[PDB]
């Protein structure tokens, strides 16, 4: 089997992207966020506190023929973002694009933090890392992609977003008219349960390619990218008058500026993020001082290829027994 969903953002800056979700019988469509770095496929609900709903479509398990209660299951996820959500936990068929994972793990929310409750347009998350980050107890659960991979054509799915327009999510082929050139594909640690992998070094602009190894995550739930603070500055340095500030919380530049491209190496190759992916609009409504789309990983305790790098690639996630990642300009 395969499936193939189109992914669209959620605004004017790219800061998300909502693809929808079949779940229950009759169906009920539900417009998720498709996120590598977690596990759960968690949505708003019937069950989610009346005053923590504000715009959201809600799953109602009572009105699905084949929704039941997975006895005795809770969750509760913490995003890197200090977000928050928890639950408890029904089986039912959920499809995207075509493609059908019956007895799926549906995370029904019971609370959710003020900045999900915030974002009317985002109705849950569907985790595409590995399963060993699942948060329900006492038995944890597997991803959507877990629970489809045997019946896939091939073990992958890939992600194809775009810069200011909607993208594609597929499931179980890729889609040799989607990329330029060829795909290179990259090894992955599984050991923190994220797409984990090393990249071979960056270059600013024009500038040189600097080789170093740079270990992070694929990570199509984060907005930005993440890399280290020598990095950071290296970029932020060709900006004129770009600085870090504490009180805006990173890097800022004026809104005037021309922004230089940033390249990243995946083995050999090289995936080139123009400039213009890499501003996030003024810090607040009608200022002159734009936010960075780089910024330091330094607080974070690891580096993060979010959309601002992925969107600059075709991405391909392969979950054969050994995975891999692959990257393609497109």
């Amino acid at each position: 089997s395969t499936g193939s969903a189109t992914t669209t953002p959620i605004d004017s800056l790219d800061d998300a992207y909502i693809t929808p979700v079949q779940i229950g019988t009759p169906a009920q469509t539900l417009n998720l966020d498709f996120d590598t770095g977690s596990s759960d496929l968690w949505v708003f609900s019937s069950e989610t506190t009346a005053s923590e709903v504000d715009g959201q479509t809600i799953y109602t398990p009572s009105k699905s023929t084949t929704a039941k209660l997975l006895s005795g299951a809770t969750w509760s996820i913490s995003y890197g973002d200090g977000s928050s959500s928890s639950g408890d936990v029904y089986t039912d068929t959920v499809s995207v694009g075509g493609l059908t994972v019956t007895g799926q793990a549906v995370e029904s929310a019971k609370k959710v933090s003020s900045s999900f409750t915030e974002d009317s347009t985002i109705d849950g998350l569907l985790g595409l890392a590995f399963s060993t980050l699942n948060t329900v107890s006492p038995t944890q659960q597997k991803t959507f992609f877990d629970n489809a991979k045997a019946s896939l054509d091939s073990p992958v799915f890939t992600a194809d977003l775009g810069y200011h327009a909607p993208g594609t999510y597929n499931f179980g082929f890729i889609d040799t008219t989607a990329y330029t050139g060829s795909i290179t594909y990259t090894a992955v640690s599984t050991k923190q349960g994220f797409w984990e992998w090393t990249s071979t070094g960056y270059a600013v602009g024009s500038g040189t390619f600097k080789s170093t190894s740079i270990d992070g995550i694929a990570d199509t739930g984060t907005t930005l990218l993440y890399l280290p603070a020598t990095v950071v500055s290296a970029y932020w340095a060709q900006v004129s008058g770009a600085k870090s500030s504490s009180s805006v919380g990173g890097y800022v530049f004026p809104c005037s500026a021309t922004l230089p491209s940033f390249t990243f190496g995946v083995g050999s190759a090289r995936i080139v993020i123009p400039g213009d992916y890499i501003d996030f609009g003024p810090i607040s409504t009608g200022s002159s001082s734009c936010f960075g789309g780089i910024q330091s990983s330094a607080g974070i305790g690891i580096n993060i290829f979010g959309d601002v790098a992925l969107k600059a690639a075709f991405v391909v996630f392969n979950g054969a027994t050994t995975p891999t990642l692959g990257f393609a300009s497109k």
